[PDB]
DNA sequence: ATTCTTGTTTTCATATCCTAAAATTAAAGGGAAAATAAACAATACATAACAAAACATATAAAAACCACCTCACTAGCGCCCCCTGCTGGCCTCTGTGGGCACTGCAA
């Protein structure tokens, strides 16, 4: 949580190496990203919702996030894998995801998907001389087109399982900013826009905050 | 009457021209691997602008240095008794020199 980036993102990668260990032992493939299944990634996750709990220096994973995001680009942009430990009750036998566990890999996800869609790190941080050279914005527009073909899918039931939350539903609405609407039309997807626009009905004749 | 030169058509002849079948050869068409070039994007280098640090000047701020004044010390030479001891006349009291009257003795 250093105000400076650079001390920041060395600590990020210095906690990246220490604390991911459960299948990747920091060697070799074939066990070390994923095991073909939809499993060993789960503990990383959750020990990222861990820190998050045990970080009481910030309410947002923001800062956090930054630091461990060129760290752990490839474990970043695996959304399925907490979206099944989120809402459809993994294979796992884990225990029950607690609401306050909830909101945290709630929160953390707000970070991420942000900091997927815009790269400039937040203010005091910034630099504002800021160059995209190809490669970057290649990996913004597919990154765009995977979360969005992504979470289309998966913000329905995400407001099916929490639609009383106020606090997850403001999280969760702030990711519609950054949704290439036209992929819609290629996607052919508006009749899960119109289902998402009934559930958040349901939530705003719901909620009066 | 018989013999001899000269000019002009006839017909083989020998080079040439034309004709067509082979062959053939180069053009030319297409498949494909190099391949230079070019369009775009990234990196590094150089230039310009802004802000700050470093250098130089002025000024005055104690502050140091030098010279003059002043209040003493240090020499200096009379100045003035003052006391003490020798010296050179001075004078008068003893004392040195002498004239002479006087006496005791024994003629």
């Amino acid at each position: 949580y250093s105000a400076h980036r650079p001390v920041a993102v060395a600590a990020g990668e210095f906690l990246h190496k220490k604390l991911f260990s459960r299948h990747d032992p920091q060697a070799e493939e074939a066990l070390a990203k994923r095991r073909g299944r939809n499993s060993p990634n789960g503990n990383l996750i959750r020990m990222l919702v861990l820190f998050f709990l045990e970080s009481e220096l910030h309410e947002h994973a923001a800062y956090l996030v930054d630091s461990l995001w060129e760290s752990s680009q490839e474990l970043l942009k695996d959304w399925e894998c907490m979206t099944e430990l989120l809402l459809e009750e993994p294979v796992q036998g884990e225990e029950a995801m607690s609401d306050r566990q909830e909101s945290a890999l709630i929160e953390l996800m707000v970070c991420t998907i942000r900091q997927a869609a815009e790269a400039h790190p937040p203010v005091g941080r910034g630099t504002g001389k800021r160059v995209l050279t190809a490669k970057e914005r290649k990996t913004q527009i597919d990154d765009r087109n995977k979360l969005t073909e992504h979470f289309i899918i998966t913000l329905p039931m995400l407001l099916s399982k929490y639609s009383a939350d106020a606090e997850k539903v403001a999280n969760l609405l702030q990711i519609p900013q950054y949704f290439d609407l036209e992929i819609y039309s290629t996607g052919r997807m508006e009749k899960h826009l119109d289902a998402l626009l009934k559930q958040i009905k349901f939530v705003v004749e719901k909620h009066v905050e």
